[PDB]
């Protein structure tokens, strides 16, 4: 019954009876309305709740201001701070600097991530008004965006640092930063800052929160209820409570009290109190690495070399040093740091008082520590280095589980004064079992050895032995780990090597080999470089019109200011009810029973809807083989079971693990393989052949067989599936706000699961956070059980998926195995192809046949190859359906040619950009489909790319580093691509438009397509604004609904601009006509004089526009008819450089010549080259889905799954667009963009496989000439295709 | 599926509109309506 | 839509005078379709300007 | 007849909505010589005249 009392933009708020569940993220968006501060995945990792706080430190006497996740603070940890959202910085009225830069300069497409990112951004100002570019790129370390490939965002900001064709956006006009214009600190704040802090306590539904204030009231508390629950930064707790379902009825925060947060330098080392947040624990011992001398900080660099890549901001502002300690992972990166160095920790119950150096006894078991239950951890002194101690610390490129398998590592050497003989070793690790460990045994065998060979060698085979994994050890990677554990273990051999050098002893150690160097040094990124290049408008052309000029984005500058309404945004109705799913927890098995008992005790609990709830048919999806709710059988870990309906989402999602399912399991199909063993298929084989294929195996002088994989993806969008469904109570009549891709298919699926006619259901979509592909059909899922529930209770309904549900429900991208066999001649001439692939398409059909044909269409990418068969099958699983994804079957088909193709070249002994080009289509050939090319632009691309990467001599640089450097390798590809544009369902090429002038001129425009961040209504209002030659200022596009255009195909293969585009142009054409006779009679008076003349002489001023792609359909009993309009074309060479002692690695460079046609909007169409781009760096190198073998998806997030980063992008990235390339075939002569430059991010993971096969030439032994790279080229898999001393024993 | 427009605007002015009151000419009205009533009533000539 | 339904709006507004229920009975006279298949749901700005 | 026939006011209200009630002259013809609002103001629920 304490009141809890803090600030939210300045303004005060008091809440009477704070709930310890509810997070700062929850208070803001639905207490307070502040719907700028997103959900994106409630653990962390996307930092699109990134929010600043700002507090006076009593243990500084100065006002400080930090970022966090909103998703993970407890409003109860809240209590004396004050706050500050995007809102609170500025607005579109007066737009804060940081805000009108990242709008700009092009850095918001969806918009969905933009006001994190300006929170973090603003953050650093705050903190430190003249950044460096190191730390501008740091200040985004937790925060992720999916739709722009992150450069325009650095570049925007890179103006606040340092302290041919036009340009994208100009800087000099940039408002100033005047910090004197933030908002003050409250002044009410400061005046309580003179009480002393009382304990508090806070009493929700099922959880009590003390806020202790004094080493004594918590030392109490633990010795009288020794279960209170310890949280200070809930960086941990938070994700146990969401999660993995715990909850702690009882928790005590002790973050308020002074002995857990002192520094206190001292003669062993310094001391950190335990809630000391990691960013504290950095920044001084940043501080004393600098001032002090070398030896004295080796643990202290240690630590910071694990704090280097090791969450962002937001996370380490309030993760605790003892937080992590004590949560004891056995992935903790902190805790082998500690073990290898023996840190001194404290620790203090009621009455008692221990000190303890961290060792192998600390942690006893899975997440256990030698804590009493009623003591707490005080405080950690982290030592300084003797002379002759030496200390490394490293940790794996990647994570794959929530808990295990990654290995890191802490390493520690004493050395015998004036000796290279071995006094003290220590080597420890984590991911290597369930807990931290010491390499106990072996370690005591190199007491008093020489540090040389014999060492290293004696060390490899008792690391290799003592931390032996079972084939089948938990998390996998068993190759990969065993491998990082001794290549680790190198690393430090050869650093400890180099700083004995140091110390003049380089006569008894042994010199190092300079071709070993490069193997010790820290990881280091130069400078970002970056250039974009597009074509000027002729000079003639009217500055009114806006075609062909880097407009941006309309609703940047909504979306910087968190102004932009996204679904979940728009204000509850008083009566709305929320919906939460309920998922099959197994692959293939009959239901014999459901409880709901346990769900109906759920205080605001409704009802549970399943099969028999539906009015009318159960029975949905594209291909109708879905079911709105199972009935009798669940199909895949993931199948929709039903549906929790309640007054909150906290009270749907606690409602819906009450719901208790048995089953009896049934024979599950997962893998590929599974399923060709069961000839389980979505229909009949699919096939494309021409020529003669023995006449072109008897020719060819090589033929080479192999197999290829190629993983899933999951697409990411920052906002996840949401709907609500507003019943109106007569007639059927409902309205749904949704964010989809397909406002026709969500309409007629809900119609259909009602029976009642399309024409009682509106669907609107105003924006989303994002799409690719995964809401051009799956987003149904969501919208039907909705509508139903809606319906049911005649409320309001909603639900937005969280994160791990969407990735679970909702599929991905295929997975695609192929077998092929390619013919060839000794000149690299290609004369023959067989490819058979195959799809995952999982447990409906969806668009999974679409997708294969696809594949199909792209497997000669950019070759022609005159004998030729392709057959395409896709497996019908017990797994998630897959979908659409951008690329749609094009990127697997294209990767596969070019993965036989380089091994074309290698077999040949010729240089693969020689063999490519020569293989390469010319203009007027016929595809493989016999579809002639026209306007064909690649070899210009190909060109105008191998001199502006200045690609023949970078081989030569490449030739010299690989000859100079043995433990680190670079490699270099260009690669082309053809892609095919317009749907491969003929009649969805067809689009149409509405327009309306009212009396006062202003134009109100809509079309079919929907907005998802590629800057389509942006487009639309270009061409709208040169169609009807006035400012697009004049013309607004407010939403997309079914009821001002019907029967609209998805917004989808690449495809929006080119059909709304001669749609809107139609539609303004007829505006045109009808006003000419006022034209001409007032031939200079203003349009608004025309529009008000035409509307009081009765003329129509509204008008429909529509549009289909003439001659297309193809058909594959014949081979002929066109399945395109015409072709995207372009290239991409990338240069990698890859260490391949672990398996990771620098994206140097990469550079990029896109035909985009006459661009409608060269800011849009590069935004949409690089972020497609990187999505397509994502999907061949870091994002990888982990199943279970029961066919669980495991990766549920971003902890997990990997989606490129800030510091993930090509160091230099160079884009360019085709100039003088107008494209007859589509609007104002340009073309289709946004998914074409997907695949050319192939030139990456050639780039890897080429710096691949210069690390096997260099460490043998012999053969495999020809060796498997799988997509994604992890860290894993290209560590261990790195043979060497270390994979083999 | 033969990629035809399924929407329309329709739209209609009544025509040949258009009276002056310094001519005294021209037509105000498209028509007119027509019709007529009978009606019975009885009063208390005392309270009205 | 694809299914047949018609959803038919104009500029007049209903205040108890029977108009939409006309508006259907035309539209079903000039489509040449039953009553059933025709829906008036609301009068709009965004519909007819 | 069943009273489901929704007119403007039978619109469910956002959760966030508020009420407006207009304040109306109650002289035919004068001069507005001073507006003084410190009672409104006293009224819990009161955002602004
Ligand atoms: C996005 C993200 C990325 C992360 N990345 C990494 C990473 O790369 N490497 C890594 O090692 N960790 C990582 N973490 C984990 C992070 O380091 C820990 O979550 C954090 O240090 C825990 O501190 P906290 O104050 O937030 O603890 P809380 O979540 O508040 O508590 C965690 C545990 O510590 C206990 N506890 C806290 N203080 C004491 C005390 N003094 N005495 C006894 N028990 C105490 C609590 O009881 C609880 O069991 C990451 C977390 C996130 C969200
Ligand atoms: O030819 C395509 N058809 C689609 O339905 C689709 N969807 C998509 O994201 N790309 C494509 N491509
Ligand atoms: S929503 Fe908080 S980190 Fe992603
Ligand atoms: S714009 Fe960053 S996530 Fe879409
Ligand atoms: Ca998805
Ligand atoms: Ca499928």
């Amino acid at each position: 019954a304490d009141e809890l009392v803090f600030f939210v933009n300045g303004k005060k708020v008091v809440e009477k009876n704070a709930d310890p569940e509810t997070t700062l993220l929850v208070y803001l968006r639905r207490k307070l309305g502040l719907c700028g501060t997103k959900l994106g995945c409630g653990e962390g990792g996307c930092g699109a709740c990134t929010v600043m706080i700002s507090k006076y430190d009593r243990l500084q006497n100065k006002i400080v201001h930090f970022s966090v996740n909103a998703c993970l603070a407890p409003i109860c940890s809240l209590h004396h701070v004050a706050v500050t959202t995007v809102e609170g910085i500025g607005n579109t009225q007066k737009l804060h600097p940081v805000q009108e830069r990242i709008a700009r300069s092009h850095g918001s497409q969806c918009g969905f991530c933009t006001p994190g990112i300006v929170m973090s951004m603003y953050t650093l100002l705050r903190n430190q008004p003249e950044p460096t570019v190191e730390e501008i790129e740091n200040a985004f370390q937790g925060n992720l965006c999916r739709c722009t490939g992150y450069r325009p965002i650095l570049q925007g900001f890179r103006t606040f640092a340092k302290d041919l064709s036009p340009s994208l956006f100009n800087p000099e006009d940039f408002k100033p930063l005047d910090p004197t214009q933030e908002p003050i600190f409250p002044p009410e704040l400061l005046r309580l800052k003179d009480t002393p802090q009382k304990k508090l306590r806070f009493e929700g539904e099922r959880v009590t929160w003390i806020q202790a204030s004094t080493m004594e009231e918590l030392l109490d508390l633990k010795a009288q209820h020794p279960d209170a629950k310890l949280v200070v930064g809930n960086t941990e707790i938070g994700i146990e409570m969401k999660f993995k379902n715990m909850l702690f009825p009882l928790i005590v925060c002790p973050a308020w009290i002074p002995e857990l947060n002192s520094v206190v330098h001292g003669p062993e080392g310094i001391s950190f109190g335990a809630s000391c947040p990691l960013s504290l624990v950095e920044s001084v011992l940043a501080e004393e690495i600098a001032k002090l001398p070398e030896q004295k900080t080796e643990v202290f660099r240690g630590v910071m070399e694990q704090l280097r890549w090791f969450a962002g901001k937001q996370v380490k502002s309030v993760a605790s040093i003892g937080g992590n300690i004590i949560t004891a992972s056995p992935i903790s990166d902190l805790n082998p740091v500690f073990m290898a160095s023996g840190a001194k920790l404290t620790l203090v119950s009621r009455g008692t008082r221990r000190t303890v150096r961290m060792d192998h006894t600390f942690f006893p078991g899975y997440r256990k520590t030698l804590l009493r239950p009623e003591e707490i951890l005080l405080s950690i002194e982290i030592p300084y280095s003797k002379e002759g101690e030496f200390f490394s610390a490293f940790k794996q490129a990647s994570r794959r589980e929530d808990d295990i398998a990654k290995v890191t590592s802490g390493m520690r050497v004493l050395f015998k004064p004036g000796t290279i003989e071995v006094q003290e070793l220590s080597l420890c690790f984590g991911g290597m079992a369930d807990r931290t460990i010491s390499a106990l045994k072996t370690t005591p065998k190199q007491l008093s050895k020489s540090w040389n060979e014999e060492l290293l060698q004696s060390v490899c085979a008792g690391l290799a032995e003592e931390l032996q994994l079972a084939p089948d050890a938990p998390g996998g990677m068993v190759e990969f780990r065993r491998t990082l554990t001794l290549s680790f273990f190198f690393k430090f051999y050869l650093t400890v090597l180099q700083k004995l050098g140091r110390a003049d002893l380089e006569d008894m150690c042994g010199k190092l080999d300079p071709t070993f160097a490069s193997a010790t040094l820290l990881f280091q990124k130069d400078p970002p470089a970056n250039v974009q290049l597009f074509q000027e408008v002729p000079k003639d052309q009217s500055e009114e019109d806006m075609v062909g000029r880097p407009l941006p984005h309309l609703a940047a500058n909504m979306q910087a200011s968190g102004e932009a309404v996204y679904c979940d945004d728009i204000p509850r109705y008083e009566n709305e009810l929320s919906l939460r799913l309920v998922t099959s927890t197994r692959a293939h098995a009959k239901i014999t029973s459901i409880d709901t008992s346990e769900a109906k005790k759920v205080p605001g609990f409704v009802c549970f809807l399943t099969a028999e709830d539906v009015p009318n048919s159960n029975a949905t999806g594209l291909f109708n083989d879905e079911t709105v709710f199972a009935k009798d059988e669940v199909t895949c870990v993931g199948h929709i079971i039903g549906a929790v309906v309640a007054d909150t989402p906290e009270h749907a999602q606690r409602a819906a693990r009450g719901v208790k399912i048995t089953y009896e399991d049934l024979p599950a199909i997962i893998t590929i393989q599974d399923a060709i063993n069961n000839n389980s298929f979505y229909g009949s084989e699919i096939k494309i052949e021409k020529g003669d294929l023995k006449k072109g195996f008897s020719e060819a002088d090589n033929v080479v067989s192999g197999e290829l994989y190629i993983g899933g993806q999951e697409h990411f969008y920052l906002e996840t599936n949401c709907t609500i469904a507003v019943p109106k109570g007569e007639a059927g009549e409902m309205e749904l706000f949704v964010s989809t891709q397909n406002t026709m298919k969500t309409q007629s699926f809900v119609a259909k699961m009602l029976g009642v006619p399309d024409n009682r259901i509106v669907v609107r979509v105003k924006r989303m956070g994002g799409g690719f592909g995964g809401k051009e059909t799956r987003s149904t899922v969501v919208s039907t059980a909705l509508a139903l529930a809606a319906h049911k209770t005649g409320r309001p309904v909603r639900c937005m998926l969280d994160r791990d549900e969407d990735m679970l429900i909702t599929g991905g991208r295929h997975p695609f195995l192929a077998k092929y066999k390619v013919g060839f001649m000794k000149t690299g001439t290609v004369v023959a192809l067989e490819v058979a692939h195959f799809s995952n398409g999982g447990n409906t059909e969806d668009l999974s046949r679409s997708i294969m044909e696809r594949a199909l269409f792209h497997m000669d990418n950019a070759y022609k190859i005159p004998n030729i068969r392709g057959t395409g099958r896709i497996c019908k699983t017990n797994l998630p359906s897959n979908t659409a994804f951008r690329g749609f079957g094009g990127p697997q088909g294209m990767l596969i040619a070019e993965y036989w193709m380089s091994e074309v070249a290698i077999t040949c002994g010729l240089p693969a950009e020689e063999v490519r080009r020569k293989n390469m289509y010319k203009e007027g050939d016929l595809t493989h489909f016999n579809q002639k090319l026209e306007g064909f632009t690649l070899p210009r691309c190909w060109d105008e790319c191998i001199a502006s990467s200045q690609y023949l001599a970078r081989k030569r640089e490449v030739e010299k580093f690989n000859r100079e450097n043995c433990w680190k390798k670079r490699g270099l590809c260009i690669i082309p691509t053809k892609f095919g544009i317009s749907f491969t369902l003929p009649f969805l090429n067809q689009g149409g438009a509405l327009v309306h002038v009212y009396t006062d001129g202003s134009v109100l425009l809509t079309h079919g397509g929907t907005e998802m961040g590629q800057g389509l209504h942006t487009k639309m209002v270009q061409v709208a604004s040169r169609a009807l030659k006035i400012p697009t200022s004049k013309i607004h596009i407010s939403e997309t609904s079914t009821n001002t255009v019907p029967n609209t195909s998805p917004t989808a293969a690449s495809a929006s601009a080119d059909l709304n585009g001669q749609g809107v142009y139609e539609a303004c054409q007829t505006i045109l006509k009808r006003l000419e006779p006022f034209k001409k009679k007032k031939p200079t008076g203003p349009w608004e004089a025309w529009v008000m003349d035409a509307y009081t002489s009765a003329v129509s001023l509204s008008a429909t526009g529509f549009y289909k792609t003439p001659n297309l359909g193809y058909s594959f009993e014949t081979n002929s008819g066109n399945p395109f309009h015409y072709f995207s074309y372009g290239v991409a060479c990338s240069e990698v450089e890859i260490d391949c002692l672990t398996g990771d690695h620098k994206n140097l460079r990469t550079d990029i010549v896109m035909d985009v046609g006459s661009s409608l909007n060269p800011a849009i169409d590069i935004g949409q080259v690089e972020g497609a781009f990187v999505q397509g760096l994502g999907l061949f190198t870091m994002e990888e889905l982990h199943y279970s073998p029961e066919g669980s998806l495991h990766t549920r997030g971003p902890s997990t799954y990997k989606i490129p980063a800030f510091g993930s992008i090509p160091i230099e990235f160079r884009v360019s667009l085709l100039r003088d390339c107008p494209n007859k075939r589509a609007i104002y002569a340009s073309k289709a963009v946004g998914e074409p430059p997907l695949f050319l991010a192939s030139s990456i993971f050639f780039a890897i496989k080429d710096a691949i096969r210069a690390a096997r030439a260099q460490h043998g032994d012999n053969a495999k000439q020809l060796f498997q790279l799988d997509s994604p080229a992890t860290p894993e898999k290209i560590r261990n295709a790195c043979v060497d001393q270390f994979t083999t024993l």
